[PDB]
């Protein structure tokens, strides 16, 4: 996954611009004290050296024209131009060392032509900072040639003009290279930054991001504070090819706008072919300009734009047009010129007859002329966090394409669409794992294979497409990758010329509707039936007429027979059909193109073992076509191989199932038969065996015969079970109905037998009549057991079952009872369990009480003969603890319970409370310190009104959460009522601010 | 001596038990195929019967609910038990016939009300054997009724309850009479005993012995084999009344100790008051309830008990709290609950935070509840032989009066006092003659007079109190009987309430200071001093103002006269005074109450003779007071009868008499004055003559006037005294010295003449010289004949008297010899007697000689002149016999005797 790179020579010799011979394709980067000449794959030809050398900003003129008395220090020498002259075969590279002075370089070696340096113009610019500097090459046929060039100057405004035009002559060696192209005192080729406006703002400067040549016009993208936070504009500069006086200047905002956000700083740009959306959306010729630019929001934060930004596109005609109807309108005399930074002050428009044509390049008056609004541009995509650097734009298949850098090091591929969409990212590469930003300059190589990108460190060659990375027709044809098409035969995602034979019928795809799917009849068979003929249709297919082969997985390759779209191949013979791991087993059918000699479609195709299932049921609810043979007593793929015709079943109704019937009793030692009844049971057949029944018992599992009287129903003989444990009473048992020794009838119900003893459940005679009257169990007085009357020897005719349930059950005890101690005042929420309680509520009402003190019960909380809740009344009596008393219906001598332990009234009190105060907000942990603190049910906190959200509670404490005092700041109430009794004290809470 | 009594009409229908109605006082006993109701008196109302009837013990269910197939033997229905039940009116009656069965009684005429039999606890034990079951009948006033019943079961565990509680409806006609007051499953007021305990050991039982009610509670006193020689243990039981559920059960052991005896054994019990002491010895109130019980040694031989038992108490109270501290450690979680019979193995205690009441009745935990901690008694008294056998108990004016049976038939009357001593048998009456054992079974009258005590053939009504047996004041408030004062006026030991006017001043002493005495001054008189005045005083008296009478023994009854305590009485008349019996003469003098007419006091009174005394020593020394009129010559009583004031004698220092000197010699037919001395010689008064000396001599008795010279000093005349015979030597004579005729002087030595005639006696010179040197006689050589110098003429100075022995005498003659032969070694004593031997022994010791053989005389052998016993020395010699010689010192012609017959040799 490794592009080619460069890597600088050294960490602070940061790369600054870059360049591709558009011939020659060779490499050229202009870099700190480099200037280098690569090779295609970015492999180092010649290493021009420009530095660095002893300097001081301040000497001016530079060491190279006068001494200097201020102190030098060894400096760095910044690429701050950097263009091929193509006409001459050189190059132009001009640094920041020694006041901005250039250099000509012959293409082939680098060697040096000329370095202009005896003339004040000769000499750029002292700045230092990458970005601030543009040049634009024009040299028609008849010309010797010319030079464009715009950049910042440092506040040095009489040192150097922030914009001019110099000679550059075909000959090297002309002593008038890079002079200004006119030159007078009131008319030259040049512009310069007022004084005033220096004075008046600073640091004001003009930075040049781009420029660029486009018919009769050279035009310049330009950023620079706005004249009475900072804020900055973002302009286009036009001038004529051909205008010495430089009347043609005139200079608009621009920007554009989306989903409420105004881009107006401009980062970066590159002019391009617009592509057919762009031409239609623009209303122009697709060969005809356009501008693609970056910009982040706002005007604001020049040196650290807001990652939120922007790619937008400006046509130049609509530019040009914009500009002539600017022209049209000063021209008529209304309004300003609107330049304040040059012309200092408000200049009114003059009015004079004269015709602005296409081609208007100035007079005298209304020049130079500004404007306040903005050039809009048409906004393709925007980011929000990983802040769009640079931009490169081409067209491919008449798609615009365009890369953006970021600062995270990362390259978007934008697919460029009209409205409304204005632009789709369709990748993102990660170029630079340092994560460095993208320099401004990117430059395809000379067939746009690949497109240059930098960082300050490295130049990376970076493949315009990656589309091998789709690897089905529908990702690589969905993914909006104006490269990528299919390449059928080969099962590849590639360019056009990069799939062999695309030009043969269906051999590229370059549209989702040009894909394959396979279908294939049967979609699955029996392992056993091998040598299969299988038909293969492939749908949305090319030419297979050169001959497809089939592939089942990795078992098998055969020649398949072709026609059309249809593909007849054979299955796997025995030896090579799978095992099936234990009832089917899947695999990837595919077809090999002999044309290409590549797999290029696939689908599941599924191997079943009819075998596998054993029972009925389960055949004939297969997902493949089986077969259960009734006789043979097999499941089969082939019904032929049954026994007999009749012996087929293809649907479960017709499956030889058991039926339900009341539940299975079955006492443990008892003799019993067990009836069953069901539907469609098998007539054994030839060499079977009967009916048996199997009890599926841990302990023991009993084999009985049994006897199928017809096909509706089955019973068990006569026998006897047991289980050993006497754990549980209730013991529900699988059982299973086989025939012929191993044949297991299906159970749906998944019907049990019961195997009960009679209570292993149940120590006590409230639990047993409790139970089901079905069982018949029930309580034997004697014994002090339960079982059934056989189970239990009739001393007299006494042993008991409850008959509706009027059977009365002595003895009632009380075990342990909740809320041990309770307040005075009563309402408490007594808790009792015990053993042999009354049947019905009815009884027990009434029954319940604290010593002398009547109790409530309650009914829903009543658990019958197992626990009593009940509410107790007013206890303000004379005895401090009492017994409690369970009175069945008559409080009859045998028929009362008494509690072992005695219930304890008292009364809680609260001494204190730990945070005496806190916030009106509330939320305080409070700890409320007292004696009896944990008495009765219920506990409710009171803090002036609003109740305390309670948390645990103690003998000792009380913990809550304070209320917010909906009330005032100060003192406040404590209430805490626990069931009936309501306490209340002195100690007080107090609300703070 | 006989009590009322009852026999069985059958020496084999034994009687069993025995009830009296409080309020009736209608006697019941339960007996051997029997119901009787008695009298008070014990005279049969109504005989109600009951047996015998064919049965057999195997029989179960019994005859009158199946059919049985075993052999039947006419059966003895045992009385098993037998309970009043006061609250309507009837008894209830349970033999051992037919496997214990019940009857209910009417109490007019024992009419049966109903005989529950149709259920199987109907039932209650086919045990026949007495003492081994016991009822309680517990009724409060909102009750219909309620039995307690504990019985031995004979290993029918299954079949009977050892104990358990019944329904006791109002309503005879009930169908729930006798049905167990709860009945379930798990749930009963009962108690089985486990079939593993029978198994591990028999014939393991449960014997209740006693039962009773005190306060919130009934208590059942049993024996029973002790669980893993046999050992027995007896414990108490006890339920709180109202306990359908028998969770209130508790067990411990009981008894007692004494001077290093344990007593463990229960023999019997009954329930009463403590009395003011023991009520002290226990903290008690006095109206609190005792148990006293009957305890043998050891724990063994429960069949036939150590004859060594004790009677103990034991407060309820002290019980209670015995239990409650039991009860509280066991809700502590301390130790198990120690019950192993019921429970079968060791169960721990649980704890659980149950306050423990006095009236707590139990819950599901803890309970039954056992213990090993015996509660002891207090031990009031011990017997070692006659075991004791059953015990009742009253209170007595403050007294704890407790009765004990024994085996042979006695019953012991114990007075409780605390410790030390801790009780007192102050009586005990044989009340079964054949010595039959005292059973369980005894009660008192209504009043409390009487306690019916009984054997197996016969009940007998006993006197609480016999106090009449003690008869004099002093035996009475001695004896220790609570019961027993003194009837002062009556003259008899009683109740107060038997006790005539008993109210009224010193009637009844409760104490022996308050005993009457008498006292009498004089105390005694004269014989001849009649119709003396006499002054009677009782002392701790009551009024005798009613009148009083003195009775001078048989002699007299005269009305005496009364003021205050005090009685003037005439004592008996010259015709009615005793005659004495040769001093005086004693006898009891009475009072006779006229209120009442009975003897009730006496005293001894004596009549004397000062006349009786004739002496004046004996009237001087008499134990009374009398005078010696000195010449009147009588003993007197009123001094002023002796004829002269100097007559007077008080004293015997002055008593006059005749006083001893040098012995009286008198010759015969000699004239010789006699001088006398002596002390306080009267001086003849006027009328009065003078003195005489009077000898009295058998043969003729002489009368010499006498002068008295002095006080001291008196004569007889020259006169001469003979007497005849002259058969005796020396005659000693009685002499009586006479004044005035008839008045002998007192001669206290006696003293005697000695009238003495030379020789009537002593024929023989030798003899003379023997008698006394006193006499002066001496023999006269020419007359041949012996007297004095004064009667044999002097021819010449020779007449002899042995000087001071040394005088030789003549003649010496041999008589007889004794050991006429002897041995010739020698060695024999030879005894020779003659007549006219020498005086001393020096002079014929070497004078005595047998031929010529020496002879060695003895001392103390020899009598002087008469005989003389000699040693005779080595004999072989040439002659065979030899003639006997003695020589009288020298061996003079004269002086040489030779003895008649020859000694012999051989």
């Amino acid at each position: 996954p490794q592009y080619s790179t460069f890597h600088s020579e050294n960490r602070d010799w940061t790369f600054n611009h870059l360049t591709v011979h558009r011939r020659t394709g060779a490499v050229y980067v202009g870099a700190i004290n480099r200037v280098y000449k690569l090779t295609g794959n970015l492999t180092i030809q010649v290493a021009h050296k420009t530095g660095p050398e002893e300097d001081n900003k301040a000497c001016y003129p530079p060491l190279i024209v006068q001494p200097c008395s201020e102190v030098l220090t060894l400096t760095n020498n910044v690429n701050k131009l950097l263009i091929i002259d193509y006409s001459e075969n050189r190059l132009l590279a001009c640094g920041s060392l020694y006041q901005g002075v250039c250099k000509l370089l012959r293409l082939d070696d680098l060697f040096i032509l000329v370095e202009p340096s005896h003339k004040k113009e000769h000499y750029l610019s002292s700045v230092n900072k990458t970005g601030t500097m543009y040049g634009v090459i024009v040299r028609s046929e008849g010309e010797d040639g010319k030079l464009f060039i715009g950049t910042a100057v440092d506040g040095k405004q009489d040192y150097f003009p922030t914009l001019s035009s110099r000679k550059l002559p075909r000959d090297p060696e002309s002593s008038a290279m890079l002079d200004y192209e006119l030159h007078s005192d009131f008319v030259s080729s040049l512009i310069k930054i007022p004084s005033d406006t220096l004075a008046l703002v600073s640091h004001f400067d003009i930075f040049y991001i781009y420029g660029f040549a486009s018919g009769g016009f050279v035009y310049f993208l330009t950023v620079q504070p706005e004249t009475p936070d900072l804020f900055y504009t973002s302009r286009i500069v036009r001038l004529c090819k051909d205008d010495p006086k430089f009347h043609s200047y005139v200079s608009l905002p621009f920007g554009c706008t989306r989903a409420g956000v105004e881009y107006r700083l401009l980062q970066a740009a590159y002019l391009a072919k617009p592509g057919e959306a762009l031409a239609q959306a623009f209303n122009i010729s697709s060969d005809e300009d356009v501008l693609f630019a970056i910009f982040s929001k706002g005007q604001k934060q020049y040196h650290h734009p807001p990652d939120d930004s922007a790619l937008c596109a400006f046509p130049i005609r609509a530019i040009n047009l914009q500009i002539k109807e600017r022209l049209q309108s000063c021209y008529h005399g209304e309004g300003n010129l609107e330049l304040n930074w040059l012309l200092g002050k408000d200049v009114q428009c003059t009015k004079a007859p004269v015709p602005i044509d296409d081609n208007f390049c100035g007079l005298d008056i209304n020049q130079p002329l500004g404007g306040s609004t903005p050039v809009e541009g048409l906004t393709l995509y925007t980011t929000s966090r990983d802040r769009l650097t640079s931009v490169a734009s081409y067209v491919y298949n008449g798609y615009s394409v365009v890369f953006v850098g970021t600062k995270s090091g990362k390259l978007k591929k934008i697919r460029a669409d009209g409205p409304p969409h204005g632009g789709v990212q369709y990748e993102m590469v990660s170029v630079f794992k340092d994560g460095s930003p993208i320099l401004r300059d990117m430059a395809f190589s000379i067939n746009q294979l690949y497109l240059y990108v930098m960082s300050e460190r490295q130049v990376t060659r970076v493949p315009v497409e990656s589309c091998e990375q789709y690897t089905t027709c529908g990702e690589c044809l969905s993914s909006g990758d104006p490269h990528c098409g299919w390449c059928a035969l080969h099962n590849m995602c590639s360019r056009r010329d990069k799939c062999q034979r695309a030009w043969e019928a269906n051999r590229f795809a370059a549209s989702i509707s040009q894909c394959m799917s396979l279908e294939v009849h049967p979609n699955s068979i029996s392992v056993s039936d091998h040598s299969r003929l299988l038909s293969l249709v492939v749908n949305d297919a090319p030419n297979l007429s050169e001959g497809i082969a089939c592939a089942f997985g990795n078992l098998t390759e055969v020649e398949g027979q072709v026609s059309g779209s249809q593909v007849i191949c054979i299955s796997p013979g025995p030896k090579d059909v799978p095992v099936i791991p234990l009832d089917w087993f899947g695999l990837e059918l595919q077809l090999r193109s002999k044309e290409t000699g590549k797999i290029f479609v696939s689908t599941e195709f599924k191997f079943y073992n009819c075998s596998a299932h054993q029972l009925c049921l389960s055949c004939v609810n297969s997902a493949f076509r089986c077969h259960w043979c009734k006789y043979r007593n097999l499941c089969t793929h082939d019904p032929t191989t049954c026994s007999f015709q009749e012996g087929r079943i293809n649907v479960s109704e017709d499956c030889p199932q058991l039926v339900p019937t009341e539940e299975i009793l079955i006492p443990v030692g008892e003799v019993k038969p067990i009836t069953l009844k069901a539907r469609n049971l098998p007539q054994p057949q030839s060499g079977q065996r009967g009916y048996e029944c199997v009890l599926s018992i841990q302990g023991a599992v009993h084999r009985v015969p049994a006897l199928r009287f017809n096909s509706s129903s089955v019973q068990c003989q006569n026998s006897s079970y047991q289980y050993d444990g006497m754990d549980i009473s209730n013991l529900a048992v699988d059982f299973a109905v086989v025939w012929n020794g191993n044949f297991i009838i299906d159970n749906p119900q998944d019907l049990k037998v019961h195997l009960y003893k009679c209570a292993a459940q149940r120590e006590s005679c409230g639990l047993c009549l409790k139970a089901d009257h079905k069982f018949e169990c029930g309580w034997c007085s004697g014994e002090r057991r339960c079982t059934l009357h056989q189970h239990c020897p009739s001393t007299s005719s006494p042993w008991l079952d409850w008959s509706s349930h009027n059977v009365k059950c002595s003895n009632p005890q009380i075990t342990e009872i909740l809320t041990v101690s309770g307040p005075p005042e009563g309402g408490t929420r007594v808790t009792i369990h015990g053993v042999n309680l009354g049947l019905d509520f009815s009884e027990i009402a009434h029954h319940v009480q604290v010593a002398g003190v009547p109790c409530t019960p309650i009914p829903g909380e009543y658990i019958i003969a197992e626990q009593i809740v009940c509410e107790m009344g007013h206890a303000v009596i004379g005895t401090t603890s009492g017994p409690v008393r369970l009175c069945i219906g008559e409080c009859k001598p045998e028929f009362m319970t008494k509690s072992h332990q005695q219930y304890t009234f008292v009364n809680p009190s609260v001494l204190s409370l730990s945070p005496i105060r806190g916030p009106e907000s509330g939320g305080t942990m409070v700890t409320i310190t007292g004696h009896y603190l944990g008495a009765g049910s219920s506990v409710a906190v009171y803090l002036g009104n609003q109740t305390c959200e309670f948390y645990g509670r103690s003998m000792n404490e009380i913990v809550c959460v304070s209320p917010p005092s909906s009330n005032g700041l100060g003192p406040v109430p404590v209430s805490v009522s626990v069931d009936r009794a309501r306490v209340d004290s002195s100690l007080q809470f107090e609300y703070i601010d």
